[PDB]
């Protein structure tokens, strides 16, 4: 039963943890219950225990522990009796969060001689209501008493439905017992108390901790304060329990023009001025050996000057004395635990709070400090005291030894003894203690299939002879000045006439760009937006497709933020809503309507937008929902007088874009049908535009079409891996881009397609691989292979389609074939097969390539190869 | 001439809902409003959207009050409120009868002056339009949550309502008060009783087989409208019966019957939604229970190669609904190689009744609950009031009144359309 | 039991009610003590109704749309001198009052509140009482009559027999201790337009 030896400690333990095993299975009825009971045997002992208190303890006086016996109990109860703390907390179920709250263990409770009972009530007392355990190492001089204080609460419990031994207290403390429990393996947390030197060696043990700092604690009373009631409840502060109590007032800064009142008011009501050679002898029994005189703290007032050498009256309630110094020579200063106080003399408030933060800063670093003025007229002081004070409680009109252990002045503190100081003492609580630091809480997370999106640009008008039907509907109604960008081809030959034609007629100003080339570049972009901010247009128009499609809705940025660096709007991302540089909301200045006279790029509703750095020629597609066209426009009228070569590209690209828009990790049930819709019609109508041209409209029109739809797929389903080595080997050697994907696609397929695959991208939404299958899906769509057939032929025969399709659209079968030398391909593969995997388009790849896999079905498509794997 | 428009948000997921507030509602509004029904403020749905913006510096306010088949009372009702709280934004949430009474709300908030008899206007063209709607996002926007999955009204501009006086819904529509986002999660859903995931669910049947099949059908809207039938052929059933146990496919089924919002908001619907407005105020039937009874037979009207009439549209040349219809069968699987045009139509209304019993749909509207003597005496009006409505106007055979009638009593009396 | 209540809320109208005034949110303690009377003259009046002054009040500012407050400090400050009159027309016919005791209570009132000297006889600390209130009025922006307060001596006198005979049919009027005659309820309308007093 006993404990003044090494191994009791550690079989204790043993019959405690235990105890906590069985305890911990207990539901909140069966601890709630034994919450109160251990409440009221606290209550109900509140006068013995601190008559027990200083018997033993020497110091305190009986009326003002009893305050805190009881405050320890019935405080501590009215607000953690309703804290669920047993199983879940909270349940968020349209996410998958669940936090559950198991307990921590058994703990260490480093009790010290100030407030041995209280700080046992109520750390034994919060121990059980987390279904916690705990065991007392307390101070020599109050160890009959705070053990005497949890057996009374132990005894209580057992009696309400608890094991026999949950709780447990050394007798004969030590160092020898505590450094050998606090560094025992079993336990689980140590929850100390009693300053400097505990802390020290609280967390220095090996296990966390949550010990608790303390020192001065500096008031100030500024002019517009009230100097009365400052005053007595700097006495109700001190004198209670005879200043021994932490937070204590230590230390006042006064400012002169109320310091003579406040010495008088501090004088009437039992304030003695040590003047002369009084402070002095009182100054040199403070501090012993460095430290303050062990047996003068929580003494009284007159029984201080008695070993000080003088004598006042009985009824002294505390001893002040005025004094200048604001450092470690003035012991007048330090955390004496006395009713002692120190009374400064400051210009000023910010003088004073300058001098406060001084002598925090010496010994009381983070416990607390007060304050006394207008709480309501005067915020900005507040406000200035708050955050130039390194206090985890700053007390406003209220004192602290009734405001620390704060439910009496100010409710929503956490009533608590055991006050955190912040690491700026060493201790990181920040906060007064409660259950829920001791407290194991823990977060089961369901799986969430991540938020997907259909967003496109209003207002999409497809038709032959659509031009003027839409200008007219929402553009004239509407703004004022346009800026139409474009090629010189079609500015050139009539295709911007038919544009400014309607626009003029009407209340609009026109100026056309046409510096824009194939791959455009930054400096083109610029040169844009250094005549758009000359302008200052009300809508931005875009033709061709592409290069202005993709130079027009960025120079729709230089224009409304011209701030944009386009090294931070270019930057590769992992998701597209937690982007890292948020586009601009860019639709006030002016609208982005978009003309289209190229059929695959799609760009009229997407919005990617590929241009490159003219000094690193990397094309960097940067992709953002802000600079989607708003009012996207598709005529046929403009492609019917096409070349065969940008038909096929064109056509071609589109089908990539579909390909691996299906396929992608980000495919969707809106997003899937649309993509199918276009490579059934790129089947059907493509090769006819091709041979016909405009002698087949019908085929010339769907195909403009189609390469819009899967636009709407790939705007929505990012592109895949072709794209990401497509605008680098389409740079590097400046090969088209739709030349480039087709090059690619026959065999970035049977990339895609292995259902083993090396690697995988990490979506919630991706089960499991499915290209191969939803490769297959493709074909049936289209009518490659109706009987019965093995997914494995329904790709070859996908394939098949594309080399037949590749091949009457005068597409060459590898890049050796279409103007590249093996010299200058094998010297710079490496260097843009990593700029590939650094690309954007490939973060929506099934299979998330290997930079090692890229340099292969790079150099395959080169010698017109297979890749095998 | 033709388009393809649709708000400029359809965010869509189990969980999507706050990742569709926390996102853009309070990163630009301050005031919000929230339309929905007494069921969904009763049973805490909409404190999963006021939870989150009071937790931001928004202040919501709840129009409750709303009722299947909604009507202009309450629309002025709110329009009160709406002028009162003076809102930023509003938030439709509960599908149909809140969304299609929300985003005329949202009219009577920006412009009170408007009358509904000039909304209400059936015409021959949306452009070409007598009373051109007014611009609405210069005081608040409009989001669109749903709670069902047979509406699409999160999309579309429909808004279908009623006058209270002469019980007549009017399915106005226009554009200009389509939603700025669409919130499409199927966390909402997941507890829906069985007489709806099978009305709704088998609207959106027709949402789409009347838009795939329509005169300003266009690729644009016709991948939409099969994705949004193959889906509803292989989860919809099991969405019935399984309901919650399958959260896939009472989730897929949900995205369905918005993807056919996707088509029939571009591709307007036929004849069938004519005739249900019409037969399901009458007999308060509900929206796709009028719907799963024609739509049988509507088919086996407008697949007539030779019909009396077409409707008259340049980018229609020829009929080729009997066509169309095959097409549908031709993807869903219904149809064997080797046939002739004419069976893929019977294997494709076989998968409907096959499909309407196995959700617990009737055989006619007289085991509806509607009494013979009730409607041969007012069938004449609904026949000539269906003529009269608006989606009628994109069906490919512009039917003659003494047509539909025809197929109204062939539904009642449970027989077929032969001619 | 409504006595010593009544008079706590007027020993803190006194000494808080001009500084929760001028301060405002300055003095919160007297913007706060001014509110707890308020409420504690709700103690008083919910259980020993209101006299008269909120008769006229209620009529005389649904008219005229005055709002509550200023109708009855108008009238007020005539009203007691119409109440203390030991030799009224008519009692309020109830048990528990014998004799007309209001000249009486109020004095009491000042008594109370520090108004009176000591040596009077009972008709100064009603002068001294009434003296506090236009020292009250004037430093609150109370005028000294309704006809300052927005309301045209055509529009009064035309419906004045209105509001005077609809006053005594309030429930408020079956509580004062004089049970007022319509000839003299008119008088002090009048008297407060044309801010005279009510001799009689
Ligand atoms: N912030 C609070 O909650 C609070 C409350 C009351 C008192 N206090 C502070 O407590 C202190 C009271 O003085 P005390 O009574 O703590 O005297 P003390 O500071 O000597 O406390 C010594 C305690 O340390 C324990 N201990 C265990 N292992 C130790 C080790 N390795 N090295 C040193 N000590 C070890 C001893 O058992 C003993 O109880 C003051 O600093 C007072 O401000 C803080
Ligand atoms: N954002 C997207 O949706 C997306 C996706 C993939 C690729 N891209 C990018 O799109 C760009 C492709 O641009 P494009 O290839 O679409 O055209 P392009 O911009 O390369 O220029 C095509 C050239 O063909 C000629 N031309 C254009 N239209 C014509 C017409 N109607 N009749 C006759 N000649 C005509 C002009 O000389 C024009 O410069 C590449 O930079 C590619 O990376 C964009
Ligand atoms: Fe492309």
């Amino acid at each position: 039963m006993a404990v003044t030896n090494v191994a009791e400690l550690n079989a204790l333990v043993e019959r405690v943890k235990k105890a906590q095993r069985e305890y911990a299975s207990f539901t909140q009825e069966q601890v709630d219950k034994i919450f109160r009971a251990a409440a009221l045997a606290a209550a109900d002992a509140r006068i013995p225990l601190a008559k027990m208190a200083v018997a033993e303890s020497g110091m305190g006086i009986v009326e003002d522990k009893v305050i805190k016996n009881h405050f320890a109990s019935e405080y501590i109860y009215n607000a953690y009796k309703d804290e669920k703390t047993c199983g879940v907390l909270s349940e968020d179920d349209t996410f998958g969060t669940i936090t559950i709250a198991e307990p921590i263990g058994i703990i260490c409770g480093i009790v010290p001689t100030t407030n041995p009972t209280s700080t046992a009530i109520f750390k034994s007392l919060i121990s059980l209501k987390t279904r916690n355990a705990i065991i007392f190492s307390p101070h020599p001089r109050a160890k009959d008493a705070t053990n005497k204080a949890a057996d009374i609460v132990l005894q209580a419990a057992i009696a309400a439905g608890a094991p026999k031994d949950l709780i447990g207290w050394i007798d004969q403390p030590s160092v020898e017992l505590s450094n050998a429990l606090m560094h025992h393996p079993d336990i689980n947390l140590i929850l100390a108390t009693g300053g400097p030197g505990m802390v020290k060696a609280a967390y220095s043990s090996g296990k966390p901790a949550i010990g608790v700092g303390a020192g001065n604690t500096p008031v100030v009373i500024d002019e517009t304060a009230d100097i009365k009631r400052a005053v007595a409840s700097v006495l109700m502060s001190k004198t209670f329990d005879n200043g021994v109590i932490c937070a204590s007032e230590q230390s006042v800064v006064v400012v002169d023009s109320v310091y003579d009142a406040v010495r008088e008011r501090f004088a009437t009501h039992g304030g003695y001025l040590l003047q002369g050679k009084e402070l002095k002898a009182v100054q040199d029994v403070i501090l012993k050996n460095g430290a303050l005189n062990a047996a003068i703290v929580g003494q009284p007032a007159y029984k201080i000057a008695e070993l000080a050498g003088f004598s006042v009256p009985e009824n002294t309630k505390i001893l002040i004395g005025e004094v200048t110094v604001v450092d470690e020579s003035e012991p007048f200063a330090h955390e004496k635990l006395s009713p002692t106080l120190a009374m400064y003399r400051a210009k000023d408030f910010e003088d004073a709070v300058e001098k406060a933060e001084k002598l925090v800063a010496m010994g009381g670093i983070g416990h607390t400090s007060c304050l006394y003025t207008d709480q309501d007229n005067q915020p900005a002081r507040v406000s200035y005291f708050g955050q130039k004070m390194k206090t985890a409680r700053i007390l406003i009109n209220t004192p602290a030894s009734q405001g620390g252990i704060g439910d009496l002045y100010n409710f929503k503190l956490a009533p608590s003894l055991t006050l955190g100081c912040g690491s700026w003492g060493g201790n990181s609580i920040s906060e007064n203690v409660g259950p829920k630091h001791l407290i194991n809480k823990k977060t089961v997370a369901k799986r969430a299939e991540n938020m997907l999106w259909h967003k496109l640009p209003k207002s999409i008008y497809f038709r032959r002879g659509s031009l003027p039907i839409a200008l007219d509907e929402v553009i004239t109604d509407g703004h004022k000045r346009a800026l139409i960008v474009t090629d010189r081809f079609l500015f050139n030959n009539g295709y911007a006439d038919q544009i400014t034609s309607v626009l003029k007629a009407a209340g609009v100003e026109t100026e056309v760009f046409f510096e824009v080339e194939a791959d455009p570049t930054l400096s083109i972009v610029r040169k844009g937006a250094e005549l758009a901010n000359s302008f200052k247009p009300d809508v931005i128009i875009a033709l061709g497709g592409g290069s202005p499609m993709d130079a027009a809705k960025i120079m729709w940025v230089m224009y409304e933020h011209p701030e944009t660096h386009f090294e931070e709007l270019a930057l590769r991302f992992m998701d597209i809503r937690k982007r890292i540089y948020k586009f601009p909301k860019m639709g006030v200045k002016a609208k982005m309507i978009a003309v289209t006279t190229t059929s695959g790029t799609g760009s009229e509703v997407t919005p990617f937008a590929v241009v490159t750095d003219d000094a690193t020629g990397q094309k960097y597609p940067l992709a953002d929902y802000a600079l989607t066209p708003d009012m996207a426009i598709v005529d046929a009228n403009l492609v019917m007088d096409m070349p065969k070569s940008l038909c096929a590209f064109g056509g071609l690209d589109a089908v990539t874009h579909a390909m691996e828009a299906y396929v992608s990790v980000l495919a969707s049930e809106f997003s899937d049908g649309q993509a199918l819709q276009a490579l059934k019609l790129l089947k059907e109508y493509l090769p006819a535009s091709y041979h016909e041209g405009s002698k087949n409209p019908v085929a010339r029109e769907r195909v403009h079409s189609a390469a819009t739809i899967a636009g709407i797929a790939f705007a929505n389903a990012f592109l895949g891996v072709c794209h990401s080595m497509a605008h680098k080997l389409g740079s590097q050697f400046h090969i088209p881009h739709g030349l480039a994907n087709a090059l690619l696609i026959c065999n970035v397929i049977r990339y895609n397609a292995n259902d083993n695959p090396t690697k995988q991208t990490a979506f919630s939404q991706y089960d499991r691989p499915q290209a191969r299958r939803r490769y297959a899906e493709i074909a049936d769509h289209l009518g490659l292979s109706a009987p019965g057939d093995r997914t494995a032929a329904k790709i070859e025969k996908l394939l098949a389609w594309l080399e037949t399709l590749k091949a009457e659209l005068g597409i060459p079968k590898s890049i050796r074939e279409a103007g590249v030398q093996e010299a200058d391909f094998l010297a710079n593969v490496d260097k843009l097969s990593e700029d590939a995997f650094d690309d954007q388009c490939t973060g929506a790849n099934p299979r998330y390539p290997l930079i090692s896999e890229l340099k292969q079905i790079l150099l395959d498509t080169y010698y017109g190869r297979d890749y095998v794997e």
